[PDB]
């Protein structure tokens, strides 16, 4: 059955956790096979696990890449929810961070669907040294 | 043209600012005629200025309600974004804060052709004396 709101943000809390520490296998694990990501929104989805793999692979092969939450998951009774984090990665060769917001929607067997990433440059902040 | 990054960060807060005084008008101006409202996601659609209207008509009637932006508003190169804010109103029979964020896409007048509130009870806190 569709995952209640609770385990909504349960799921979305730990998928940030595995971006976190670049666990590929089980980031891709939690898609179902059929799955699309949209990173950035606006960009052509990417779809599959094949795909989606190397999209991570490559999104994080190179620069060290952390993740955070930084606010509660908000989720709906749908099986939804959207939460925000930043994103702390090299960029243009500068450590650099990421404001982004991502939306999810997971099916009857509590897999990502569909995984929308909203951000753009105007969410970047170089760091200085 | 499609509003940028830059345009959309704009607008989203200004939405933010008309709902904490609200300005049922300039909201309800701020949307395509045609546009839909999903608040919260998972619930029917509410389609057109009309019903639009009345919707923050009640959501804004009764209960004193204040929004406020709580982090930077992430936005795409694609005319959509998405915010987080705080929604303090009285539930329940209680002053209350709901957690929410919203996606909003705009259309090429620079109008909220679709909106969609991330929200549910788990979002929710009532707050002491």
């Amino acid at each position: 059955n569709l995952p209640t709101a609770q385990e909504v943000q349960g799921l979305m809390a730990r998928y940030i956790e595995l971006v976190d520490v670049g666990d590929i296998e089980a980031i891709v694990q939690m898609y179902a096979d059929d799955a699309t990501v949209e990173n950035p929104f606006g960009q052509p989805p990417i779809h599959g696990r094949e795909q989606i793999a190397a999209f991570y692979r490559q999104g994080l092969g190179g620069g060290k890449v952390r993740a955070s939450l930084t606010g509660p998951v908000r989720a709906s009774h749908n099986g939804s929810g959207a939460m925000p984090c930043r994103v702390e990665m090299v960029w243009n060769g500068q450590p650099s961070a990421l404001d982004v917001i991502d939306v999810m929607r997971f099916d009857e067997h509590g897999r990502i669907q569909t995984m929308q990433a909203y951000w753009s440059e105007v969410n970047l902040s170089v760091r200085e040294p």
